[PDB]
């Protein structure tokens, strides 16, 4: 761990905007902050009193009390991660789309780390590697916009934030560069994100080609302690996972599923 923190170098926020920010991008503003308790929670902050963050991305040195789904938490420690949230737009897009922002956003960082690796998207939105948690997402939602975090473990060590953990250095990816990571990261959402506004085809193919869950054995965990086990098959046009349970269909719109 010691060791660790000599390959936790700082973003270099200048760089990062100067990459990032500019004509042709979407992005209109990225500011790295050292410490905060949830960027999503300052994002959603931020719209709650009127502020514009469609294109506004919010990455964090640390995050001291970060969200996960379902009233869990997310473990941080300084500079092991890329923490960051991000305004989407959506109230243009009818609501029964919405979940697939979440979907297209674990797409987006298992495409922009996955060159430098079992390894897939667990659905809905978690991206794993070797069955351990390399990145959680989390949308949440402030009308008219949608408020989209990721954290990717770059260096993060299971034993500082969770036993199912892993990371791009314990993947054995030599001394990952998150300002590179940032940036490729960044690039690949906003591409998911004009595919998501567009109905883009594209999108619900790539998820179904880099998903872990479906043709798996899952048991998944339903919102209020009740649990199925059933064979995943598809994604429906909503994003909502399709189980086969002994020959019939059970459609999930909100779930923890575990791979059996
Ligand atoms: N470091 C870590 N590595 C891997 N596993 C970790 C972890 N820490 C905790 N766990 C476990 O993962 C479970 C939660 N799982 S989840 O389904 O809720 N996943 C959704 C995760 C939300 C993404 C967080 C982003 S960071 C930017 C923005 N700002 C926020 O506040 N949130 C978002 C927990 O209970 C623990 O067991």
């Amino acid at each position: 761990m010691t060791d660790r923190d000599r390959l936790r170098p700082p973003l270099d926020e200048r760089s990062l905007r100067d990459q990032l920010i500019g004509a042709g991008s979407g992005w209109r503003q990225l500011d790295v902050v050292a410490q905060t308790g949830s960027t999503n929670a300052d994002l959603l902050a931020r719209a709650a009193s009127g502020a514009d963050i469609d294109g506004v991305v919010l990455i964090a040195e640390h995050q001291t009390a970060g969200r996960g789904r379902h009233g869990r938490g997310w473990a941080a420690t300084a500079r092991a991660q890329i923490i960051l949230s991000v305004g989407v737009r959506v109230v243009d897009v009818p609501v029964q789309a919405w979940g697939w922002l979440s979907l297209a956003a674990g797409l987006a960082v298992l495409d922009s780390v996955a060159p430098l690796i079992e390894t897939g998207l667990k659905w809905p939105n978690d991206v794993l590697a070797r069955g351990g948690k390399l990145a959680g997402i989390l949308a949440e939602v402030a009308q008219p916009f949608v408020v989209l975090g990721v954290g990717l473990n770059v260096t993060q060590a299971p034993e500082e934030v969770d036993p199912d953990a892993t990371s791009l250095l314990d993947l054995g990816v030599a001394a990952p560069d998150r300002n590179r990571i940032a940036s490729r990261l960044l690039r690949e959402l906003e591409a998911r994100i004009i595919q998501w506004r567009n109905a883009n085809p594209q999108l619900a193919a790539d998820y179904r080609a880099r998903s872990l869950t479906i043709g798996s054995r899952v048991r998944v965990e339903l919102p209020g302690g009740q649990d199925v086990v059933g064979i995943a098959r598809d994604i429906d046009d909503q994003g909502r996972l399709c189980l086969d349970v002994g020959g019939r269909t059970v459609v999930v719109s909100a779930g923890d599923v575990v791979h059996l």
